[PDB]
């Protein structure tokens, strides 16, 4: 009833990486090592990255979700507030209700789980291509944190599965996320406050 969030990094060596994007107040997207947190705007592209110490099988899929990060809210799904579900943003592939997608790529796929009802995105992992060291996705996030009747305050997780053709767990990676007016201000904040404790 709760996706795991262990690392994992398995037989090919999976973590993510994130750009050095700096926190001027401008900033849309911005990543931060000590808090293991992505700020970003609402529907902005995000760019993370997938390294591999070996390439992994054709037919290799990634496939990101959100769970809410406080344990007394891990079984709710995370999903678009009402407004947003409601909003006509649709890009053709994403289903409204689906806080994360994958944009620019044709292959996203879009999951509502039979059995648990949760919302995932995954496309196929491909290799870097020629002179590139890894390979990178963009993803949107179509909430704010503080949507109400969505996130409503709650952080959130990310988890980033590397999987087999049948869906099989081959590594795993994860990050806290808060969409946000002003990612660049809110990173320093919390940066500020994880120092002073
Ligand atoms: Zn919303």
């Amino acid at each position: 009833s709760v996706p795991s969030q262990k690392t994992y990094q398995g037989s090919y060596g999976f973590r993510l990486g994130f750009l050095h994007s700096g926190t001027a107040k401008s900033v849309t997207c911005t990543y931060s090592p000590a808090l293991n947190k992505l700020f970003c705007q609402l529907a902005k592209t995000c760019p993370v990255q997938l390294w591999v110490d070996s390439t992994p099988p054709p037919g290799t899929r990634v496939r990101a979700m959100a769970i809410y990060k406080q344990s007394q809210h891990m079984t709710e799904v995370v999903r678009r507030c009402p407004h947003h579900e409601r909003c006509s943003d649709s890009d053709g592939l994403a289903p409204p209700q689906h806080l994360i997608r994958v944009e620019g790529n044709l292959r996203a796929e879009y999951l509502d789980d039979r059995n648990t009802f949760r919302h995932s995105v995954v496309v196929p992992y491909e290799p870097p291509e020629v002179g590139s060291d890894c390979t990178t996705i963009h993803c949107n996030y179509m909430c704010y944190s503080s949507c109400m009747g969505g996130m409503n305050r709650r952080p959130i997780l990310t988890i980033i599965t590397l999987e087999d053709s049948s869906g099989n767990l081959l590594g795993r990676d994860s990050f806290e996320v808060r969409v946000c007016a002003c990612p660049g201000r809110d990173r320093r904040t919390e940066e500020e406050n994880l120092r002073k404790k």
